[PDB]
């Protein structure tokens, strides 16, 4: 019975294989067959390549030793090398062309999901080239998906030496019969088989995956499209900034590059962006996923005034000041989407770009109170139930597991009546006390929001709805302005409160506005349609946020 | 008696003044005198400019309204504007050319240092231009040096309206007689005087500073070169990363741009880099100032093995992995300098560039034990006193205020005998129990290290010296390698343990090595010579770290 899966890098988890380049270069240069390959592994276990793979020497030290081997190999075939020839130039293109083998990673991901201990066992070098970052980015992306990464240059052992295999078994804490081993080199595959491990010679991915699916008894090939990588809270970098004597902001941070500040809605968390954080960091951005004031590890002062848009926006400006950020792109959902449009209206110099999920930008009516305006549309009736301090808190805090299971549901899973919330007298009137688990979330994920909301409850979050007159008066100062910095509006087809139709006149205030629309998507955009959210934002960031 | 100082931005804290550009453009274009200036403030308190300054409209909305005013002003002088003319193009150059008025900032810095409440009162706009970042960077640098920043567009009031002055007094919580007011515009200066405030018409900086020095009774002009901006711990962004079940790393983070990871020595803190963090962030880098394992808010497991170079280097690689950083430039001092050379030797793909302050790179002698090697040089005798667990801890932890006051001293302030530490029997044998305060530190700064060291004491820090055999064996694996990635060696003239001479053969292992040397500098490089450290690193980062 199998319990662990081992994968080589070059030719297995990454294609095209770097080995293949030595050969296709000889074909491209009408050079003798296997000339560059023979020069490569010249000397065997005593040769320059073995020393490089054991970590005795770095890649830049090996480059000249290899050129001398290429010199000698052409000398013993009675032929000569070209003028515009460089080993450095060949390997540079070879390493750069080498991309992740997505289906092979998907299969590794599925095996780990089903309880398998996963590992990478590769013959590699200490890369000190000026362009080593490309490969560093590849390894950093891959490694985080496996329990272990064993590198020949870090262990001073190499494939096919039997010591590295015994080392692999010891680190895996498993017997050979419990191990599947994938390699594109038969010679390197042999000792694993010889030790009693299950082996798969990887030539083409599809066949190798057929072999793997058969031996594990797990469907890996033709399996449904997987969800984007999520976040394990305890594996994240957690950031803390004091924005004023009693107010501290918490955020999760991942990646390098232009700063992207993610702003959640009500009643959410930084965790509501869990499927976006790895995707955006991977796309070349420095993601700062906030716990908005009143939420999670952020301060939650009791006073209503602490939650008016003006103070929330000022504190986010302070957040940037203390972190030393002149700008960040602001991406908001629900209440965060409202904040984000006001960040763009009142502080354009601090906003590189602005994007909103579901929340439209509707200017204030100076000729009507926001409380009268709410009346006009019975969809917002629940907001009047939220006005009285303590009322909604008591109902929402009473059973947290019930609160989040009832709320976080797809468009076809509705369990709550948000209409006539005033009349029925309560948000959970004819709602199950123990609702079913939505297809959007796991029990573990709901339990994350439960633990988060145990610190300060619903007062701070509900206070965001308790400053409509303040916000209205404040918004009225911007009634002569336009949003002229890059902007994106993302509509969700099946959001029954923030309906796409509410965004229709936005172009009158944001003329160069870009759009995105998500079919069959509910209010909880990020968890309902993660793949498409990431696709829309990554595409917009690369075109509009540099 | 004076207690507050107020400064305008344009023409006061930032030069050349943007006003001046309208006029020198007319001269450059042989246009009628004051044409562009008259078109600028056309309409008075009802005009386009007033609306922009009150925040009714953004800069991009004002640009076309201004072009129409330029149209009408040329029409009433019977002349015509050029072909290659653009108001946008003029203001862009004007805002970009405008730099901080360093002596004026220095004077503001000195006034705040002497108990003055400081503030900026400017007539400004909501900048939504594609190039608004330049100005955002200017304001973000400046604002952090003042208690308050009052912007006309944020307050909906403007200079010279008397309401803004009464607003300024209320925010300053001071009476007019307690306020000095600096402005380059007489009209805007007038109401402050009219209210009873002390005023200074700023034409040239020197004269204005003479006027200011006279009225405050504080030397501001010709004053000594100031220390670089430091860090207030409670105003920093604090980061926390779990690198393994029982090990968490803490860091302070500031700025955007290429990641620069700062690694302190023994017995230090992230705070030891306090004069570098704002300087490097300001130079366009994302500074991550570490609390190294065993220090401050970072984990301090008791076991000696947890502090061998191999594990410390592996954990820093994990630190990068969890933060989503493919690389960072590694800058180390003392023990951090040792780590940093081993980061470059064992993980070149993760090191964009490496720099060491004082610590040279000396390869391991495979033919001699590091304990024998230590014997050979009696300068390292204190390291043998550090070997026995508990001994040095008891002495160093006994009086923390005494430990740091005795240690953190300039080259001419020596209070300790590090020679024959073995014989005398103790590190503090003939040392004062209450040493004088070094000219390098304040009581407040020593008290920071005291509070930091109260959490886990000296075991973890001293454990860094307790793995010489492990480190020696590990280092010996790199004996065939070279450091070929960008590298900087910074020597300190008066470091009596890490003498410049120890770095002499480094070029044999680091051929493209760059150097820096600091005259009259002790061991505590960062606090001894902050200005020159920042100058050497900023210059090296811009040439070698992109
Ligand atoms: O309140 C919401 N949005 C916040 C701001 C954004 O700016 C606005 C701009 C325009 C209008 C309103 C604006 O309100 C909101 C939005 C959509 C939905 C929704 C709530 N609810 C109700 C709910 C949610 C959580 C807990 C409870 Cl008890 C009840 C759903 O369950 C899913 S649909
Ligand atoms: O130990 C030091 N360096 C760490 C590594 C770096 O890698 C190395 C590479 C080569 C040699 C040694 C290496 O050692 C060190 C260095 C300089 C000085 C110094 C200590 N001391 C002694 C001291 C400091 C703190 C507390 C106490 Cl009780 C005593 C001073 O007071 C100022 S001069």
């Amino acid at each position: 019975t199998l319990r662990a899966a081992v994968f080589d890098l070059d030719g297995v988890l990454a294609l095209p294989a770097v080995f293949g380049v030595l050969g296709r270069t000889e074909e491209a240069l009408a050079l003798p067959r296997g000339l560059l390959n023979d020069a490569f592994q010249k000397g065997g276990p005593e040769g320059a390549t073995t020393r490089l793979m054991k970590g005795e020497i770095t890649l830049s030290q090996w480059i000249p030793l290899m050129e001398e081997n290429c010199r000698k190999c052409s000398e013993t075939a009675k032929v000569c090398l070209p003028k515009n020839f460089s080993i450095k130039e060949i390997f540079d293109k070879a390493i750069s062309a080498r991309k992740i083998n997505r289906p092979m990673l998907q299969a590794a991901l599925m095996l780990r999901k089903k309880g398998f201990t996963t590992a990478i066992l590769t013959n590699t070098w200490l890369d000190d080239r000026a362009e080593r970052d490309g490969l560093a980015q590849l390894m950093c992306e891959l490694k985080m998906h496996f329990d272990f990464l064993i590198e020949s240059c870090q262990v001073g052992m190499v494939k096919p030496e039997p010591q590295i295999y015994k080392f692999l078994l010891d680190t895996l804490k498993a017997s050979p019969s419990e191990v599947v081993f994938l390699d594109d080199i038969g010679a390197n595959l042999k000792p694993a088989r010889d030790l009693g491990m299950v082996t798969i010679l990887v030539q083409d991915t599809d066949t190798a995956l057929k072999e793997l699916e058969k031996v594990t008894g797990i469907q890996l090939l033709n399996t449904p499209a997987p969800l984007p990588t999520s976040c394990n809270p305890s594996d994240m970098s957690h950031g803390y900034v004091t924005v004023k004597p009693r107010v501290r902001l918490h955020f999760v941070e991942l990646g390098s590059g232009p700063a992207v500040c993610l702003c959640h809605g009500f009643p959410e968390s930084w965790y509501s962006w869990r499927y976006q954080i790895p995707a955006l960091a991977q796309a070349g951005y420095r993601v700062l996923a906030m716990d908005m004031k009143g939420y999670g590890e952020s301060s939650a002062p009791p006073e209503i005034e602490e939650y008016c848009m003006e103070v929330l926006c000022k504190e986010m400006v302070t957040f940037l000041d203390k972190l030393g950020l002149s700008q960040a792109v602001f991406i908001g959902h629900d209440w965060g989407g409202m904040l984000v449009w006001y960040m763009a209206l009142f502080y354009p110099e601090r906003v590189r770009a602005v994007a909103s999920l579901n929340t439209p930008f509707i200017p204030a009516n100076p000729n009507m109170s926001p409380l009268e305006s709410i009346k006009a549309n019975p969809v917002f009736d629940y907001q009047l139930y939220f006005q009285e301090p303590g009322v909604a808190e008591a109902e929402l805090e009473q059973n947290l597991s019930r609160t989040f299971k009832s709320l976080f549901r797809a468009s076809d899973e509705s369990v709550l009546s948000m209409h006539k919330v005033c009349e029925a007298g309560g948000l959970f009137v004819n709602s199950p006390e123990e609702p079913s688990l939505s297809r959007m979330v796991t029990e573990e994920e709901i339990q994350f929001y439960v633990q988060q909301f145990k610190k300060s409850g619903f007062r701070g979050p509900l206070n965001w709805y308790r400053n409509m007159e303040r916000n209205w008066k404040w918004a009225c100062k911007s009634l002569g302005r336009k949003i002229l910095i890059p902007a994106l509006m993302v509509t969700a087809e099946k959001d029954f409160v923030l309906v796409p139709q509410m965004s229709q006149h936005m172009e009158d205030w944001i003329p160069h506005l870009k759009r995105g629309h998500i079919e069959d998507c509910g209010h909880w955009t990020q968890m309902d349609k993660p793949t498409e959210v990431n696709q829309i934002l990554i595409k917009w960031l690369d075109s509009d946020a540099r």
